[PDB]
DNA sequence: CGATCACGGGG
DNA sequence: GGGTACGTGATCG
């Protein structure tokens, strides 16, 4: 029809499958139904004649029996060559996984393919269907609750205390305790709270619901409390449930009709932090300071019934600060779905690699090019293991830091050298491109799958870079960048699909060669900065940091600039370098383990921060001493000094036992656990006193003194007394203290044992 | 050793 | 739900 698709999705009625498209046309929410799409997979068969026997094969479900419901010859290409395949048609997408290895295991079968598309996904790509297109304006309301937690609780055991949340209208609390203040509303139940979030819901009918951490935290937790009170949460459009879909170890929550936009995997992959909390997301993005109220703080205010009001401005800023970090977020992941084909709800929730194989999916349909499969547990075993042919970085405490990235070089030589896994050594192929070093062939005959794609990507969007200097309206403009900011980040993420172990068009040979020849340009950087006194501190696939030693910063900035100026005026086509930033100093561990300080003092780093809460206090505060020593007071000497003060302090039981507490959750009943860590034996004595443990608990426990393996002598921190009980100093220095820093300072030449008096 | 198991965000 | 992360490091057996 006319209306922006926000999302699609399938039901069952009368056991036959019908999809349902969800739109947003000129303001109005509308639903289609579709009855007439048919669920299929293909088989190669060894001959034609095959089809007689393959037609006939069974499996069952829903206690009826699942057959072939149709078959069909068809002509695609597989893998750049014409081939002939068999359209099995299936009349409910749960017959697929039903019977799908009954076909793949009969004798006449060759391979089947497509068999694991979701059908709502499949539904998009074949009718070639996009959603998000248009200058449809969605609706936006951010959601969140506070609860009454204490340490090491059932998940779900404390009441919600508080629900917040906030629009262009303002921020509000809805509490069922007494606060004076003019954003709260007071009701008379937990019960009550959670009707009016309903009611709020209802009224405003967003077209999008903002959460920060709303899979795993919020949505669970509601639906948790929900089933407690024995009442229902009709937020769904069609007025079901918040749907709990198993994305992995972790959830993902769905409303239908709508988007639930959780902003935690969606900031996680767009910005580098040590810790993705709320108040420092909120910082990095609008650069200011929003105060965090921890949970003990909220238990005490709940129970004494003192300093509310502060908990309530917690609660309120949380709903305020989402909706602010979702209408700042949500544009760049609408054109994402937009380019790639596929709902905001899936696009937000997943990485680059998988971002490429759904625009590659539904390209592979528009070209007719049968898709290859996702690998086995075995293939995917063996593609991890492979090993790459084709340096370490500088040591010591570096000052003025210029950031250089590659990335944008990539795309333009998958494209040059036609690297695809359809050309890769071809036979009968009149000419090809020999990879540098590797020496693998590319076909030149015809274009590649994915050079092709690419080459469309690249043009399109220097369109779009024309269309936006030659435009007076901002409103267009604004909404160009978008888009072409979402073809670099869709282009920039094929050079790691190839590598990418779950991808299906996979190819080792084709990262392989990319690399080879993207190291010639990289020399030549290399080269032309060090002729112009630079000095390279790390260089990787992706960029590189240098310096010109004991130069002027100011000198380093402007001599970089103009470098990368210079760099791309000479770099033939669209082959690219960016100045990315600078640092006021910074030290290089190796590849993509450093950590650095920009001029306003923030410190940024990669593979080295370890906040999590099953390392002890001790060893992250270490850490974070150490790191603030390097980097904040240039002193490499302070920061051994630390070390070493901390672990004497350990051995003469000088430090808190609290700063030695380690916690682990318990995943599974007890009796499922095969290797029995610290935390399970910890829990095992739990239950035996009657501790109801269930999966969710957190498990807090001390090491303490003594003979064996560390799980016969860790302790529950409630049975900790420190009159009694001696903790471990031997692993609290071995295994908390020194693993958390000696990586850090291996690279100003330290060994674990010179950390020690 | 290989196998198993945990982390993040949220209260 | 025709796709149940992601990559990494500690500890058990
Ligand atoms: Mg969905
Ligand atoms: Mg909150």
């Amino acid at each position: 029809h006319a209306g922006m698709i926000i999302d699609a999705d399938y039901i069952t009625e009368d056991g036959k499958p019908i999809i349902r498209i969800f739109k947003k046309e000129k303001g109005e929410f509308k639903v289609e139904y579709d009855r007439t799409f048919r669920p299929y997979i293909y088989a190669l068969l060894k001959d034609d004649s095959a089809i007689d026997e393959v037609k006939k094969i069974t499996a069952e479900r829903h206690g009826k029996i699942v057959r072939i419901t149709e078959v069909e010859k068809v002509q695609k290409k597989f893998l750049g060559r014409p081939i002939e395949v068999w359209k099995l048609y299936l009349e409910h997408p749960q017959d697929v996984p039903a019977i799908r290895e009954k076909i793949r295991e009969h004798p006449a079968v060759v391979d089947i393919f497509e068999y694991d598309i979701p059908f709502a996904k499949r539904y998009l790509i074949d009718k070639g269907l996009t959603p998000m297109e248009g200058n449809e304006e969605l609706t936006f309301l951010a959601v969140d609750i506070e609860t009454l937690y204490h340490e090491g609780e059932e998940f779900g055991k404390g009441p919600i205390i508080m629900i917040s949340y906030a629009d262009e209208e303002g921020a509000k609390v809805i509490t069922w305790k007494s606060i004076d203040l003019p954003y709260v509303e007071v009701v008379s139940s937990e019960r009550e709270m959670i009707k009016r979030l309903v009611k709020v819901i209802r009224e405003k009918d967003p077209d999008v619901i903002i959460t920060y951490n709303g899979d795993n935290f919020a949505f669970p937790y509601l639906l948790k409390r929900a089933e407690k009170l024995g009442i229902k949460l009709p937020l769904g459009r069609d007025n079901s449930e918040p749907k709990m879909q198993r994305m992995g170890d972790s959830l993902a929550v769905e409303i239908k009709g709508r988007i639930h936009f959780d902003l935690f995997p969606v900031i996680r992959r767009t910005i580098n932090l040590p810790t993705y909390t709320l108040e420092a997301v909120y910082e990095a993005i609008f650069g200011k300071s929003k105060e965090k109220v921890y949970a003990h703080e909220i238990a005490e205010a709940w129970e004494t019934g003192k300093g509310l009001e502060r908990v309530a401005k917690y609660s309120m800023e949380d709903a305020k600060v989402t909706f602010e970090l979702g209408k700042e977020f949500f544009p760049m992941e609408a054109q994402l779905a937009r380019l790639v084909g596929q709902p905001v709800w899936d696009v937000s929730r997943s990485s680059t690699g998988n971002l490429v194989e759904w625009f590659l999916l539904r390209k592979a349909y528009e070209r007719n090019e049968l898709a290859p499969n996702k690998p086995d547990e075995r293939e995917y075993e063996r593609r991890l293991r492979e090993s790459y042919e084709g340096k370490e970085p500088e040591k010591g405490l570096w000052e003025g830091i210029v950031s250089l990235d590659f990335r944008s070089l990539y795309p333009s030589i998958i494209i040059t050298h036609n690297v695809s896994p359809d050309t890769l050594n071809r036979e009968n192929c009149k000419e090809y491109d020999v990879a540098p070093q590797v020496g693998h062939r590319f076909c030149k005959d015809f274009p590649g799958f994915i050079p092709s794609l690419l080459g469309n990507l690249l043009e399109e969007r220097q369109k779009i870079k024309k269309r936006m200097k030659e435009s007076k309206d901002p409103v267009e403009k604004k909404l160009l960048d978008y888009r072409q900011r979402a073809i670099k980040i869709l282009a920039n993420s094929y050079y790691g699909y190839y590598g990418y172990a779950k991808a299906r068009w996979y190819c080792k040979e084709c990262a392989e060669s990319v690399t080879a020849w993207g190291r010639q340009y990289i020399d030549l950087v290399r080269r032309e900065l060090e002729s112009r006194g630079f000095k390279v501190l790390y260089i990787d696939t992706d960029g590189l940091y240098a310096t010109i030693p004991g130069a002027k910063h100011e000198e380093i900035k402007e001599k970089a600039l103009k470098f990368v100026e210079y760099i791309n005026s000479k770099l033939p086509g669209l082959l690219e370098l960016e100045y990315e930033g600078f640092y006021a100093r910074g030290f290089f561990v190796t590849k993509k383990k450093y950590a650095l300080i920009d001029e306003e003092g923030k410190i940024v780093t990669r593979g080295l921060e370890i906040v999590r809460r099953d390392w002890s206090e001790i060893a992250k505060e270490t850490q974070a001493k150490v790191l603030e020593a390097i980097l904040k007071h240039g002193n490499v000497d302070e920061a051994v000094k630390i070390v070493k003060e901390v672990t004497e302090k350990l051995s003469k039981y000088e430090i808190p036992p609290e700063k030695l507490v380690i916690y682990e959750q318990i995943t599974r009943p007890l009796s499922e656990y095969k290797a029995i860590g610290p935390h399970v034996a910890v829990a095992k004595r739990l239950a035996a006193k009657g501790v109801k443990v269930k999966p969710g608990m957190v498990i807090g426990y001390i090491v303490l003194r003594g003979d064996g393996p560390i799980s016969k002598r860790a302790i529950a921190i409630e049975e900790f007394d420190p009159k009694k009980h001696k903790y471990d100093a031997e692993y609290y220095i071995e295994n908390q203290v020194l693993p958390a820093v000696e990586r850090i300072l291996r690279a100003f030449g330290y060994r674990k044992e010179d950390l020690k008096y």
